[PDB]
C-alpha cells in the first residue's frame, strides 16, 4: 500500500480507536474527542484541560446538532487540521 | 508523532509530490491527478486509462471551475476515498 493508502487507513483507525470507548460506538462524544485530541494531536493542538474548550471544538465540529462527532464530521476535522499543518500553523 | 499526525503529514506530502510537477505548483492539473490516482491509489481505485475517466474525476473534484484540483479540493477527495474505504468499498 502507498503512503496515501496507509494514511487513509490511519484516519479510520484513530477514529474507531476513540469512538468505540463509550456510548454510540460510531461517534465521538465530547469525552472521546477530548482524549483523541490530547493523545493523538499533542504535537499539533494544545492540550484540552477545560470543558469549555472541548465544548467549543465540538460546537464547531457537530454539524447535525446531536452533540457528537460522527465519521463525516471527523473527516471535516481532519481537513481542518491538515489545512492548518499545510499552512505551517500560521493562522 | 502519533499515527494521526503522521497521516496528516502524508496527505500533504502526496499532494505536493504530484502538484509540483507541472504548471501551477500548488494545484493538480488533470495529468498530475491521473498520475496520483494510478501510482498512489492503485489498491483503492481502478487505474485510469482513458481521458474521459480523469475528466470525470476532475469535474467532480473541481469546485471553483478552474479545471484543476487545489489543496482544499484535494482534501474533499481524501474524504471521499476515506469514506469509501470506511464503508468497506460497498458503494
Ligand atoms: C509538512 C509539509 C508542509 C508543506 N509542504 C509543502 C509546502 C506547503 N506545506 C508544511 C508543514 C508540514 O508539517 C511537518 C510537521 C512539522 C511539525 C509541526 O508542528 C507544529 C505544531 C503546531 C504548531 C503551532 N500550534 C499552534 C500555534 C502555531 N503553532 C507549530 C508546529
Ligand atoms: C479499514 C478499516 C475499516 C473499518 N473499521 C472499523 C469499522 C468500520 N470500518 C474498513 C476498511 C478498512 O480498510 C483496510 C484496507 C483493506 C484493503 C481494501 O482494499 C480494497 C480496495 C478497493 C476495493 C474495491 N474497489 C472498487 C469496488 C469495490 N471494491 C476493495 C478492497
Ligand atoms: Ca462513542
Ligand atoms: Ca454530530
Ligand atoms: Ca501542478
Ligand atoms: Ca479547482
Amino acid at each position: 500500500m502507498s503512503e496515501l493508502e496507509k494514511a487513509v487507513v490511519a484516519l479510520i483507525d484513530v477514529f474507531h480507536q476513540y469512538s468505540g470507548r463509550e456510548g454510540d460506538k460510531h461517534k465521538l462524544k465530547k469525552s472521546e474527542l477530548k482524549e483523541l485530541i490530547n493523545n493523538e494531536l499533542s504535537h499539533f493542538l494544545e492540550e484540552i484541560k477545560e470543558q469549555e474548550v472541548v465544548d467549543k471544538v465540538m460546537e464547531t465540529l457537530d454539524s447535525d446538532g446531536d452533540g457528537e462527532c460522527d465519521f463525516q464530521e471527523f473527516m471535516a476535522f481532519v481537513a481542518m487540521i491538515t489545512t492548518a499543518c499545510h499552512e505551517f500553523f500560521e493562522h
